[PDB]
């Protein structure tokens, strides 16, 4: 269900395909101006890459993937990560599990993050194993560590 529109965007990480409906952004997928969620999402991601100093000024699009439609711990993981963990910061899986309402549920957090339908925007790349261990990522570490380097973090690697 949902009346789905798709759109594409160039990025330093290659082509990104955004998909959405009138109620919200659904997905940001790696292909390898106004109030519509898909347009707000395009502007946000373009700012992320090209005007990162202004990123907090760009509206975050409404999200309508089915994981955001119903109450769950997975929803809490993604929502709280989005709300709390800012550009240039990281948080540990363990601390994020507690923030989401289930302390110590580190493996459940990892599973939730692997299901994130809107990477970068929901910053799964900012969730690490610990102080000296950048942890895991869908498709391997290079993109995770590139994003952290873009944000100036010690754990990043260009
Ligand atoms: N932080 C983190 N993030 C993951 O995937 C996020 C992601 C989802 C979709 C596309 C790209 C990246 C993880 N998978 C296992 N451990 C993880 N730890
Ligand atoms: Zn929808």
């Amino acid at each position: 269900d949902c009346e789905m529109k798709r759109t594409t965007l160039d990025s330093p990480l290659g082509k990104l395909e955004l998909s959405g409906c009138e109620q919200g952004l659904h997905e940001i997928i790696f292909l390898g101006g106004g109030p519509e969620p898909l347009m707000q999402a395009t502007a946000w991601l373009n700012a992320y890459f090209h005007q990162p100093e202004a990123i907090e000024e760009f509206p975050v699009p409404a999200l309508h993937h089915p994981v955001f439609q119903q109450e769950s711990f997975t929803r809490q993981v993604l929502w709280k990560l989005l709300k709390v963990v800012k550009f240039g910061e990281v948080i540990s899986y363990s601390h994020l599990a507690a923030l989401a309402g289930n302390p110590a549920a580190t493996a459940a957090v990892k599973t939730a993050l692997s299901g994130n339908p809107v990477p970068i925007l929901i910053p799964a790349h900012r969730v690490v194993q610990g102080d000296l261990d950048v942890g895991g990522y869908e498709g391997g570490l290079a993109v995770k560590e590139w994003l952290l380097a873009h944000e100036g973090h010690r754990l990043g690697k260009r």
